[PDB]
């Protein structure tokens, strides 16, 4: 399944992704791409946060949605 990952420069990215994907491997696309190391970004949807070792089908995110990408610091 596919999904596009909105930044606060406002980048949108669409990455490919399994539903049985963990929030590291995940993660880990993220980083290959992106090249911000996991513990400085923070994964957020639904208003939860996604935790280590937990795959998405735990989190009933379905193809083709939005997720919101966090940097280490929380804002201005």
């Amino acid at each position: 399944m596919q999904i596009f990952v909105k930044t606060l420069t406002g980048k949108t990215i669409t990455l490919e992704v399994e539903p049985s994907d963990t929030i590291e491997n995940v993660k880990a696309k993220i980083q290959d791409k992106e090249g911000i190391p996991p513990d400085q970004q923070r994964l957020i949807f639904a208003g939860k946060q996604l935790e280590d070792g937990r795959t998405l089908s735990d989190y009933n995110i379905q193809k083709e949605s939005t997720l919101h990408l966090v940097l280490r610091l929380r804002g201005g």
